[PDB]
């Protein structure tokens, strides 16, 4: 675990970037931070298939998010970035596996929840993450309880590790916001439904909008999000 | 059409009742104002089953609504007030009917608006309406373009006026926000979905909250709704 040197000022924001070792796995990663000065929460940003950590829509959550004094981390997923949407490639899956799956996925956040924690100190932590951000945020949000809200969506039990998502959602116990898009032609609305059917939590709500995988509305994507994660992560 | 005296100053809230003839039917109302003193928009907000124009969470909507400077106004719907939820009755049925049904409630709200428009200025109008307020809000929406923005939700296509509702719900091309519950035991998610689905406008959003019909969570009902009419009508 260690800042790899590939840092810039942003204009308020600070990037950096930094590397850990997992199990015989490089994990690569990015810290979006305010230049000026303290940040007192911290949100996971998990990207969404066949992109990466720096990927655009998830810099401008990010931007968005320090904006609000909140802190911002993204690591590559398997088979991704280091190491159209990707989950609708027929490679994808093999992709997944040979990255180590759900499995991988769960042990490399840990990894860089706990290096960010060590360096900038723990903080009230929220998860945000579509499709393939989802198929690593409803894993890590189960699995790693210093997640205390999450935002996910578009995906259902159908996807790559559906299974693993069915039987990780009722170990989700935090509060959620999931979104759905009706027309959404790589996760359809009845498997979306039944995913978001079997999250534990009782304080879950589902916001579903017209169109394509690709056409969550602005307005959804990044003021709602984001008013979300600043609302509930405390 | 006329003030029928049944008045009252609130605290910061002016209420005042009026009566309305309408095609031999006669149509009792409830209006709700800032007391002092200019109110530049308006919602028309339709009752629940088995309640009436003056109804508790009714009451509280229009106050909240006043709050942000927008008036309300209700009307009783068919066989209802002067004129757990009442769409589950055995007896809906017959008293939905027996009132004119869907075709009674268009008029009757359409004479209602006309009143109000002409005594206090046309204004930008939305409409507010769950359950029994939907199958009426829904045709109104529909037919009468005034209708801006619509709050809609905990209704589906098996309802009474099932019928009128799908055929009239790709007639509705105004923004709209519809509510769910998932747990509903009155209107099962479905049949609400279906609904939701035949909607006219691009324009729509669905939010589904776990729990019974009488559960859609308070943050939903009051901020959530108030917020999304305070912005979008205009």
């Amino acid at each position: 675990m260690s800042w790899n040197g590939k840092d810039e000022r942003k204009l308020s924001v600070q990037e950096r970037g930094f590397s850990l070792e997992v199990d015989g796995r490089t994990v690569p990663g990015v810290y979006w931070s305010p230049a000026e000065g303290s940040s007192d929460r911290l949100v996971l940003l998990g990207h969404g298939g066949t992109t990466h950590k720096k990927v655009e829509y998830i810099e401008q959550v990010a931007k968005l998010l320090v904006g609000r004094g909140i802190s911002a981390m993204a690591i590559d997923g398997p088979g991704h970035g280091e190491r159209t949407d990707v989950v609708g490639l027929d490679a994808f899956p093999r992709m997944w596996h040979e990255g180590g799956g759900t499995a991988a996925v769960i042990a490399d956040w840990a990894a860089a929840l706990d290096f960010i924690e060590a360096e900038e100190g723990p903080r009230p932590t929220g998860w945000w993450g579509l499709s393939m951000g989802t198929m690593m945020g409803l894993p890590v949000t189960a699995s790693d309880k210093r997640i205390k809200v999450a935002l996910l969506g578009l995906m259902g039990v159908e996807g790559v590790n559906g299974e693993d998502l069915v039987r990780l959602a009722p170990q989700v116990t935090c509060p959620v916001r999931y979104l759905l898009q009706w027309d959404d032609e790589l996760v359809s609305l009845q498997s979306g439904l039944e995913l978001f059917g079997k999250l534990g939590t009782k304080q879950k709500t589902l916001h579903v909008n017209p169109g394509k995988h690709s056409a969550v509305p602005t307005w959804e994507m990044f003021a709602g999000t984001v008013d979300y994660l600043d609302q509930r992560l405390k």
